[PDB]
Order: structure tokens, then sequence, then C-alpha cells
């Protein structure tokens, strides 16, 4: 039987008994990708060159835009916004959304895969709504994910059911379900980073990468991905199995992607495909937020191999 | 004033006067693309899974039925097929057309771009068409290049005028010229290849890539890019500078890329964007081929990065 | 603030405190009718002729329907103009609801592209017993819900309740029906009427006068124009839409018209008469007809009321 | 073999050893008419309806800029200008166009089909192109067609080879060929007028009328369609048959309908279908112009109905 994302979440919210407010969050986010990965393929381009004589932008007023009238929401944090967005009194709902409209943007000249990336908290004071309501850590998500836009457009959404894969048909405009339930592989055959980092990296990073290159027990060596832009090369990681790293550098030394919007929502969806994600420290779900723009380091994937990464973090302390 | 592939290749064809066959051909390809993009957007995919109740294959049918009818080719060779395809006598013209239909469509499961890669020669003798005809050095083509299904749709089309670049808006179905005769940086910052197989690198590769990563001087090392698809990284080489490699080794001394229908394309929009292709002993476009799925390796990108690959490919001979 | 389907339905769907299963039902009926329009326009036809060198569209529209109505689970027995029985949904699917519906109307005609739409009614079930056919034979009054898509020159989802009628226009770009007409009204009097008066020998005698009212008036006013698509659909909407008048009449050959009561007829006197017009069989109201075949026919009559109880007088002169 | 509007127009062009001019200015249209379907189909109405927070006048802008940078025109009449416009003289081409851009547009509240109406001829000399050139009668058309808003999008194209039939496929962007070489039926059972207006009847019309109605001859009574869009029920009378009027009143002694832009394209079309198309006192074709927005009356369809219809024209004298 053929489901799609708003019927998959329909049904789900009937299970669970709720009002419908978490259902039409994520309809009027659905909405929003649709017209971002309309956007982004470049419709209606023509008009631009004369034909009849900024994308992050669009985007992100897109997310805000839905989410606000989604009736939803109260505090709303972006990568695009120096400060969180209070959603305004009559509009008020329950939930607050941290994400990245279009992430992997700034690279977007070469036509490279991007994607949105969010991750939706209940609030959890009760006092008037504010920037401290979106600095819950990741363990707290009542649901994330992201869609990739790349040579197609697929919707990936965690929450407590388990990981589910929904591909846009841009014929109908919709989300359709194509892989349910999804877990990643236990061990994978490829690790990605920006090995251009190599001078700074920390020695447990260059021992874990050059294991990979030569491996210690003659097993065949790891091949290395690196789109650069964080949606793609996750959600590969996440299909194909292995294990994608950030860690900290002289450039960056409290590593440099983003916590709330980037580390956080890929994190979970780490965690329910029965995988991993580790600041090397701690789990990045466990990481207490103080700052809604904060960065964290991440190594996340496999759990076969985000444990062996740990492991060498023990050999050097 | 708004142009189109369409209007460009007739306004490129009239200058010319020529009979009209290669435009002819170019719009047929360009249709084929459509067709292809549409599918790798997964248009319709909701009947696939029940809604009322094989890429690679397409993608080789739509082109290759697309050149038969155009009736402006003679010889097709493909990634996908044994043997070259003679077109039937009554539909023959006079080029010859050497494609990978679907280039990554191996990795099509991450949603990774995929692309069309093509190039196209003049038939040198009135001979009986035979495989024979696609075996030219890629200095005698006529024009070249690629499709990329990426985060858009765009078509990079080579000739002797240069490199243009045309974006697909899917509101119309029309490719729009969006770059101009477009140049590659003489220097890029970013170096691109497979760096899970160092183990079995050429020693050049590896003294190369450690001067990339740990340069002598004070400079900023070059950032790393690798999306395992070669449209993507060519693609991604043009717009920003750098260098792309898939080199020889002792495990694969002709290295991995097909000549006729990867490298040679590659190797001409490079060239004719200003930027370099080598395959360590000489220009890809100079290999006489004499088998048409023969392997080539090959090194491009900005010429002043091909040319220090050179330099040190040269310290090891 | 922008509005779609899916946010209009959800936002009636909570103040009512509803379970959701009409809210289902909707969202699948909608996502079939993006996958008729997307067929309708040909989108994916290059395959057909040969570019790489199968099913009809009312068959395929009927599939569609059927399939996310099914699928749904809000839906117990199903009617459509395609089938003679009705469709008893396997119980392990089984909803609340009964729904008649037209996937198709007027693909009779579409090899020239005139205007096709999708007709839908949507009841209630009354009984405790094992679902039948029975359970749609339901008067017009009992319908929960109703309306039409309608694929002209662009694709719209008129759809009525209790809370009026609302007029969505799918963007093709996004693959969302947007609300682009809230809470719509007829006019109380239009200057259009429309029917085939190619047929005119076969007309009732108060059709006759009627008509020739309406083309030279004894009060010598301006005559009424005429347009006659050919297609309910797009013929019932440019009547929401502009005011006027549009029959489809018995006559001595046809006694009960011709138009299906059950999917045709009472959705499009349900939207008249939540946008405050008025349809009649020139007996009784199209509404409050008791069925009693799912595919029995009744004559229609609707519009402005000012045009429809005009056509009474003249009707009721006639006896 | 699959046939496209391009391919096709490209080879009938190379047939006529011409130089390529009317097939540039035919591809500029096409594109336009892609442009105007799609916006037509309501695409980014949701943009328009605030969420990120005119369509005659636009579909004129389209084949307006199309037509000017396809430097194959140089004399434009449109339905939407009061005065020819003249080309400026670098893009300045052979060919005069008059066309509808946007029929039936002012009843687009009803979602009505609307169509694009146009014919092209060659300008009359070197001498500075003028609205005379426009002043030309219908014989003088070199191609004429339409385009048809319709349940699905339709380009007909008539030129002397026949009549063709063109299907726009939205996926691709891409009009494809559906109906070769298009006869209308010697006679059919529907007729075509707005009858509304019984009271300012010609008598022939109102005879006419009769007969459809009555049949003295005792056969079936022909239907009755009117749209009250022109070319959607020309469109009607060319794929099923039958007649479509227009006729004069003595209020209207010339009709309503203009000449140039809507008349002359519809009954090209017709002749070259095979059918007729008439004022009732001479061929619409026939009728020379003295100014771009008179008006004429029309009869067209099925011969035999034309012929009927013309047999009591002349018997009320
Ligand atoms: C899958 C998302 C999800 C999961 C669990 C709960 C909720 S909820 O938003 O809090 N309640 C909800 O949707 N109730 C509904 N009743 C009827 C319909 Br139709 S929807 C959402
Ligand atoms: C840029 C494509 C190109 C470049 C060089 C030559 C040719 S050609 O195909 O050999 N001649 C050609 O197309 N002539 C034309 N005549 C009329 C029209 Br409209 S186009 C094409
Ligand atoms: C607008 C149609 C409509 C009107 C009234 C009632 C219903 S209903 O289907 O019976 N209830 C319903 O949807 N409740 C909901 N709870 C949560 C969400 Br999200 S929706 C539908
Ligand atoms: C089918 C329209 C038509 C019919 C007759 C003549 C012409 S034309 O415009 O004068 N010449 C033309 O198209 N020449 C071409 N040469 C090569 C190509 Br590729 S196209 C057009």
């Amino acid at each position: 039987d053929v489901n799609t994302l708003t019927r998959f979440v329909m049904e789900e919210g009937r299970k669970a008994r709720g009002t419908g407010e978490l259902t039409q969050l994520l309809n009027s986010l659905c909405t929003a990708v649709k017209a971002i990965s309309s956007a982004v393929r470049k419709a209606g381009i023509a008009h631009l060159y004369g034909i009849a004589g900024k994308l992050d932008v669009l985007s992100n007023d897109l997310v805000m835009n839905m989410l606000k009238s989604s009736f939803a929401t109260c505090v709303l944090v972006s990568e695009e916004d120096k400060h969180a967005i209070i959603v305004e009194p009559e509009k008020r709902g329950k939930y607050v959304v941290c994400f990245d409209p279009l992430d992997g943007s700034s690279n977007i000249d070469c036509l490279v895969s991007v994607g949105t990336i969010f991750g939706i908290y209940r609030k959890k004071s009760t006092d008037e709504p504010s920037e401290k309501d979106a600095l819950q850590p990741g363990r707290n998500l009542v649901a994330a994910g992201y869609a990739l836009y790349g040579s197609a457009t697929m919707l990936v959404l965690a929450m407590d059911c388990g990981v589910n894969c929904f591909m846009l048909d841009p014929a109908i405009g919709e989300f359709i379900l194509v892989d349910k339930d999804v877990k990643i592989k236990k061990k994978g055959k490829i690790y990605s980073l920006n090995e251009g980092y190599a001078k700074d990296f920390d020695p447990a990073v260059t021992e874990y990468i050059q294991r990979k290159k030569f491996p210690p027990d003659n097993s065949a060596p790891y091949g290395a991905r690196y789109v650069g832009s964080m949606v793609a090369d996750v959600h590969r990681t996440l299909v194909y199995g292995g294990i994608f790293l950030y860690p900290a550098n002289k450039k960056s030394p409290n590593g440099k992607l983003r916590l709330l919007y980037e580390c956080n929502p890929m994190a979970y969806v780490m965690e329910k495909a029965g995988g991993m994600a580790t600041t090397g420290k701690e789990a990045v779900l466990d990481v207490i937020p103080t700052d809604i723009h904060q960065r964290a380091p991440v190594i996340l994937g496999s759990p076969d191999d985000v444990l062996e990464f740990l492991k060498v973090y023990e050999k050097h302390s």
C-alpha cells in the first residue's frame, strides 16, 4: 500500500491521540520544502533572464512564514538569523524549531547538492517564549531530519518510531514513502571528512584516518567521499554506511558545524537509524547548549565505525 | 538578450552557414537530457509505489533513440553498450557520438549528482560505418560536454567558440544561457581524488597531494572535495578552479575512466575553458584510441595546478 | 496568511473536535486529484510516443480515486460512474464514510482538450449492518461534503461543506492547492443560460418557453448570452463564477434527464446550495430526492435563484 | 520515430533549402507559448498569495520579447497594442506576425480554455517596415495557427505542407507531434455560436440555425457547443468537424472578431485542413484590410456545412 508524508503523519498522529499541532507544523514544513526544491531546481529562471523582458534568503522566508502560520511554534532558530525569532502572540504554539533552510548553499554555484535540516522541540519552560527555549539538548527532540535536494528530492524524517524516507514526486508534488523504518549498516566502507585540514588534525583523527587507508589487519582500505555539503554526506553515510567526520581544527577549535540545527538533527537521525554521533567527548545529543549559534565537533555513522574511532580517541586519552 | 540552447545553436549554425545537421543533433540530445532529467528527479514515482493500484537503461535508450532519429549520426558509442551502434542506413548522418548516458548511476542510491557526458566527431571517410570511426583522438572533436543532474540541471557545451553553460528551467523546458564563454581560474585552491586508495597511489600522486595538504612555503593548504561522480567533480573544478585526479597506479596502469566518453569530452571542455588535461605522459586529447572502451588516466583543471602536478610527475619519471 | 487545502481541512478538523477521518479522506482525494491533473495535462506523453522507443485517462482516474480512498481507511462504500456495483471496502481498511464520484467527467470529449473534471459526494454511513450499496442511497441533504476538481486552463478544487464553499487553485510548481476564494457566493441573477439548444425539437414545452423568454424578453430588456461547453464541471463552475443558469432538463425521450443523481447532480446541487443558489428537477429539490438506484438519473436545473425561480414560474405554467 | 516541434520545423526548413529565419521565428514563438502555458496553469501562484511572506499583459510581453529577440521579425501586430510595433533596426528581420497572445482572457475567471492565435507574413519590401506591412490578405500567410491551453496544451501549426498538431509534454517541456497532416471531416454534426443573440441575427443565420435544429430532410439534429473562447471552439470544429459562426448583424455589420489575428490564422488552418472559412460574401483569406484592428464576420468548419450555410446566404441574396 502507498503512503505519503501527510498520510503517514496523520496516521501516526492518530495512534498517539495528540491534538494535531505537530502534524500542522510538519505539514507546513513539507510545503516549505516543496517550494524550496522548486526554487533550487531553478523553476522560473527564464523570467530572471529576460524571457518577458537570493536563494538562501527565499528558503529562509519560506520556512519561517510556513512555520509561523502553522500556529504550532513559539521560538524559531535559523542559520540565517542572528537572534532567535519569537512568534507573535496570536500565532503562538507549543513547539520550538531550529533550522538551516539551505545548507551547503555557499557552494551552490557549482550546483552541489543542498538541503534543509530541522529539529523540533516541545517548549520546556513555562516562561515567556525566548532564545533560551531553543537551548535544550538533542536527547529532547520530538522530531528531526532533513530534505536533500540532490538528483531527486528526498525527505528523511526521524521520530520515536524510527527513520522514514520520502521521495518528492514532482509530477504531483507529493512526498512518497519509499524506505520504511531505515537502519544504517553496522559497519561501512567509506569515510568522510575534508582531508585538506590534515595539518591541523589532532592525533586521534590522524591515527583513525591512517587506519582507513592502511588497515592494520590487511582488510580492504575504506574509500573516501566528501561532497562538502552536510546533508549529502550524512545521507550517503545513512544509505551506504561508513563514517562522517568534522572534527575541531585551528580555524575552528569548537568544531565548525553548528549544534542546534546541523549536528543535533543529524545525530538524532543517526541514533534512530541504529547509529551513533559523538563529539569524541560525549554523544552530540547530550551536549547542553549555551548559545544558539554555537559549534560542535562531530563524528557520526555506522556504530562499528564510530566505536572504532572512539577506541582511538581513547588511546590518546 | 534572453538566450536558449536552441536559439544559441541556430545563431552559431547560421554564422557558419552549415547544413544544419549538428544543430539537429544537439537539439535531439538536448531533448534526451530533459527526459533523462525528468526521470532522475523521479517524476511519476508515485505510480511505481502503487498510487493507482532501470534508470541507466532508460537514459541509454533516450540518447540512443533521439540520436538515431536526428538523421545526424551514423556511429554511436555508449558506456552501456559492448559494441558501437551503427545507425540504420536510411537514418545515417555525418556524425559519430561517444557518450555516457548516466554517469555515476552506480551511486544514485544516495542521490549523488549524476550526469550525461557526450563527445561529437565528424566521420572521416566515406567507408561503410564501423567501430573504427569512433577511434579518433579527442583533438578531432567537433563539440563536447555534459549535463549535470545536481541541485539544478545544467548543460555545459564546448565548441570552437568556447564553453557555454545553460540552466534548464523546469517550468518551461528550456535551457537558458546563464554563463557565457566561461574560463577556468589559472590557479585553484581545491584538489579532488579518492584518497581512500592512498596505499596504492602512484608515488608522484603521493607527493603532489602531500604538498597540497602540507605546503613547504607559507601558503594555506588546499581544501579537499570528492563527490565520487565525475560530472559533479569536473563541474566544480570548472566553476571554482582547482584539480581533479583519476590517475594511473600499478594496479591500474591506464587509470579507470573511459577515454572516449568520459576523459576526452572532459579534456575538451577544460581546454576550451583555458584549462589543462593530461594522462601524465601526454595531453588526454592526443591519445589515439584502439579500443572504444579503453581506459585513460586523467589529471585536469586549472593550468597552474596541472603544470605543478606534471612537475612532480616528472620528478618521478 | 497563505492557506492551502491541507491546512484548511486540518484547521476546520480541529475546531470541530473530530477524529480526523474526514480529514484523511479529503487529503487522499486531493492527492488523487493532483495525479489526475498531471495525467490530464499529458505529463509523460513523449514516452507514449516512443521517445525512448498505457492506461486510458478515465480508467486511470477511476483507479487513482478508488485506490486513494480505499487506502485512506476512511471509507466503507464507494460508488463511481465507471462501475455498475458499489465497491465495498475490504474490512481491514474500513472507515465511516460513503463516497460517490465521477473520476473524470466529460472525458468522452478529451480528444478536443475540452475542460474535464472530478465530481464527488461524501456521506456518513447511516446503518450498523455490514456495509452495502444501500448505504449510498441517501438523499443529497445527507451530504457531509461535496465538490469538484476542474481541469481547465488551470486546475481548481472547489470544496463545499457546512461552513460554505471554498475554491483552491493548484500550484503545479509545488503540488499544493492554494485557497484563492473563501466563502464563495453565486450572484442572485446572471445573464447566461446554459444547455444544448441543438436538441430543441425535443425540449420540454416548459424548457422551450423559458429559453424563448431569455432570447426575446417581453419586458424587452437585453437578451441573456449563451454558453454551453458540453462539460458539466466546466458549465457548473462558470455558472457559480459568473451567475446564470445551467440546464440539463427532462424530455419525453428522457423523462428523468440524463445526468447521474448520486455523483453529478447531488454534489453540484450541494455546492450550489452552500453558495446560496438553487438546484431543482422541476418537481423537487435535487438534494431531496431519495434514490433507489445508485446509477439513477435526475433532471437538473441550477444557478442564480432569480434565474431558477424564473424557470419554475414557466415550469409551473406548463404544470 | 518520435517527432518534436523543433525537429519537425528544422527538417521542413532544410527541405525548403531556406536560410533558417522562419525556423528561428517559430522556436521563439514555441518558447513563449511554453511560458504562457506555465503561467496560465498557475505555476508560482502560491508566491502571489504570500507563501514567502496581468496574464494577458504578461502573455503579450512574452510573445513580444521572444519575437523581437528572434531577429526574424520587423512588424508585430498584437491584439493588446493600438498601433503596430516596429522592431528596432538591429533585431529587424524579414517577417510580420499578427497575434492574439491570450484569447478569451477576460473570461479566465471561470478557468475557460484560453489560447494564443498567430499568423506570419513576409514583409512587403525593403521599404523601412511600417504598419502597412501588416495590411495583407490572408492568402499571403506563410504559416499560422494557435496554441490552446485546454485540459492539456496543444499547438496547432498550419503551413503549405498542411496542419500538424503538437502536444506540450510538461515533464520535459517539449511539443510532441501527435496528429500528422490533419484533415477536417467533410461534414460534422455540431454547430457553434452565441445563440443568445437570436434577436439580432441575419435571416440567413436564423434559417441556417433553423435547419440545424429541425432538419427538413428528416436527419438528426446537430448538437450545439459554444465555449465562448475562440481557440477552443475552433479547435473543436477541427477535431470533430462541424461549423463555427460569428456572423454579421446590422449592429455589427462586419462581425466582432478581428481579422489579422483571429479570423485569418483560423481560416488558414481551416483551409489547410480541407475545410472552409467565409464572411458570407467572400472568403476570409481574400479580404484586403485597411486597418490593423478591423473586424470581420466568420463562418468556418467542415466544407459540407460551410457550403450549406453559403447556399442559404445566397438564397437571402
Ligand atoms: C507523526 C506526527 C505526530 C505523532 C504523534 C502525535 C502527533 S500530534 O500532532 O500531536 N496529534 C495529531 O496529529 N492528532 C491527529 N488527529 C487527527 C489527525 Br488527521 S492528526 C503528531
Ligand atoms: C552551434 C551549432 C553549429 C555550429 C556550426 C555549424 C553548425 S551546422 O549544423 O552545420 N549548420 C547549421 O546549423 N546551419 C543552420 N542553418 C539554419 C539554421 Br535555423 S542552423 C551548427
Ligand atoms: C475540514 C474537514 C473537517 C471538518 C470537521 C471535522 C473533520 S474531522 O476529520 O472529523 N476531524 C479532524 O480532522 N480533527 C482533527 N484533529 C487533528 C487534526 Br491535524 S484534524 C474534518
Ligand atoms: C518549417 C518552417 C520552414 C519552412 C520552410 C522554410 C523555412 S526557413 O526558415 O526559411 N529555413 C530553414 O529553416 N532552414 C534551415 N536550415 C537548417 C536548419 Br537545422 S533549418 C522554415
